[PDB]
């Protein structure tokens, strides 16, 4: 029936699809048997080739399907202007799985789940593609939208889908790309200092996109840079040009709608304003505001099992999660009384960005500890101080 | 484009020599002291929230990359067990070079016990007087791909407050803003300026009673001490002045009230009071 899985592979390794393939699948049928992340491979094949084989969403006999990538170390890249005096335009470039994000996928969290939506969704739009819906008569238009409070691991979502979606079509794409000319010229708005600018950014969108060996994720961070709101005011100071500035970018969208391996993803800092076309001009919105407890208590387990990983925690402790704390009636006991103390934690760590939430056991460290040497049962209290600290410089700011 | 060894005793005691305002002594130390911590093992990078990058802003020649430095020596003192040795780097705006430089870097990568450090002056004053481009960009790059090496450590120094674009700092992720350095800092620099004029009876003696020198004296205020609360006054309100300021204004004081070849170093001393209570009746 319906089973999905990844393949992770070492650099220097150049195996080709189908041996390492084989390979894995024989992994597979040797075991047959929640979900499993193959690190530690028996076959010395694997271990020349395969870093890692996850289950990415105990039952094993169905269809294979397999995915094999290679992470590149390639970071950056060139895109600005080049016609004399021009370097700082500064359009941030990257490859398609390249090293940077891996695991990034799993990293984020969202109740809402909208994971799974934005992942079905490019899915579901090959599906189409593929059985030639006669576009004009069942139309959409390549845009996703995401906004709400700042820092909340957006451009993060964007470039996790962006990976996650490129292991599930190196099946139907050599490789990909990834554009990011947020916040360069996204806060200067000057002549044509916005306009111009957009011009020649998708016109070297266009070039890098028929590649039908590629995909495309053109990533738009700070869209508020890209609306006029239509002159909420007159006093058009700076609003003729801005008005241009979204005219330029609605017809580059539309004139890009027939691009068969084109997504955008686009965030926004301001609830509002925002635009009046985007929001229309939108086949998904979304508002992604705090974390729940629930994700709260899920960065708590994942960064605190990293760091036994890390063995910075060096006592290798064993925590319980949200429906397992559930489960054990909230009796606290020996094993209970780490994740009841850090449920609370989370409890009184409402209202965070993921840019603090895992900033905090640095600073917690930094101002508690400054010592490798250090366990739990101690890091738990110093982060909770830390915490407090953090919540009266937030309240520093005012 | 220079080098230094760690601890050897070119700015040997250069850690002490830059108290600041607001402990930050003790606080920078947790920058380093917890960054190479994660950065042994290797972290949910991707997850977990750090780079190897110092960076602060403020007022330019504000003991900050001498801070660097001297911390880079401060962090061999403490951290001597898991670097054995290591190495400073001066990367220089004045700018090929770039090139074999960050190829040395990689040399002084290959050993577990050589703690790195990446000193850039004026990190992003680089778009101040703007063919430095390829630089620009060989150092962007090198410093994102050196990173994931667990000796590295990143001295950045900004010498622009806030002014900083995409490719360099908004990449950072601890930062930190010091505004003038302290009284102690003040009278370190008129200690500075004034053995510059007993050089040659240019204000003439009194060997200048150091801050330690005040400290240890038990706070006898007589001939000499008085220092302290003229200095206390003399840096009663000049918190805000700057560097170039700062020592601009010895200067102005023997400009305005002696007007003579030399004075005793007192009359000189209440000169600059009254000049820094003109400079901050501004
Ligand atoms: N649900 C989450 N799970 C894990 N990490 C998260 C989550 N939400 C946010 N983060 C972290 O928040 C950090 C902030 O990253 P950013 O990309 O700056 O946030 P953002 O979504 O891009 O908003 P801006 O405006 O671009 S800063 C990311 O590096 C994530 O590690």
């Amino acid at each position: 029936p319906t089973v999905h899985v990844e393949v992770h592979q070492r650099g220097s390794s150049t195996a080709k699809k189908e041996d390492i393939n084989l390979s894995v699948r024989k992994l597979l049928n040797r075991h047959n048997i929640g979900d499993y992340t193959w690190t530690e491979f028996d076959e010395p094949f694997l271990t020349r080739n395969v870093q890692s084989v996850s289950i990415i969403d105990d039952l094993s006999a169905c269809t294979v399907a397999l995915h094999i990538f290679q992470l590149n170390e390639d970071g950056p890249s060139s895109e600005n202007l080049e016609e004399e005096t021009e370097n700082i335009i500064a359009a941030n470039h990257w490859v398609l799985p390249a090293a940077e994000f891996h695991g990034l996928w799993d990293s984020l969290v969202y109740d809402v789940e909208v994971k799974s939506h934005l992942l079905d969704y490019v899915m579901t739009t090959l599906l189409f593609s593929d059985k030639n819906v006669n576009s004009n008569l069942i139309t959409w238009n390549r845009v996703v939208l995401l906004h709400g409070p700042p820092g909340t691991g957006k451009t993060s979502l964007c470039k996790a889908l962006a990976q996650k979606l490129t292991i599930r079509l190196s099946s139907r794409y050599r490789y990909g790309q990834l554009i990011e000319i947020n916040s360069h010229s996204l806060f200067s708005k000057w002549f044509s200092e916005s306009g111009k600018l957009v011009t020649k950014m998708f016109q070297k969108i266009q070039d890098l996109i028929d590649d039908k060996d590629a995909l495309v994720f053109v990533l738009i961070d700070q869209v508020e840079s890209l609306t006029a709101a239509r002159n909420a005011c007159r006093a058009g100071t700076e609003p003729s040009d801005a008005i241009r500035v979204v005219n330029a970018v609605l017809t580059q969208i539309d004139q890009i709608k027939r691009h068969s391996n084109v997504v955008i993803l686009t965030t926004s800092n301001i609830t509002e304003k925002i635009d009046v076309a985007f929001v229309d001009r939108a086949d998904i919105k979304q508002y992604i505001g705090p974390p729940s407890a629930a994700a709260i208590f899920k960065i708590y387990l994942s960064c605190l099992e990293e760091l036994m990983k890390c063995q910075i925690i060096y006592p290798r402790q064993q925590l319980l999660t949200l429906r397992e704390l559930e489960m054990i009636g909230f009796i606290e006991n020996n094993v209970s009384k780490l994740s009841l103390l850090l449920n609370d934690i989370s409890r009184k760590s409402e209202g965070l960005s993921g840019r603090v939430l895992r900033k905090l056991p640095f600073l917690a460290h930094a101002l508690y500890v400054q010592a490798p040497t250090v366990t739990i049962e101690g890091f738990l209290q110093a982060l909770s101080l830390a915490v407090d600290k953090q919540f009266e410089e937030r309240k520093k700011l005012a």
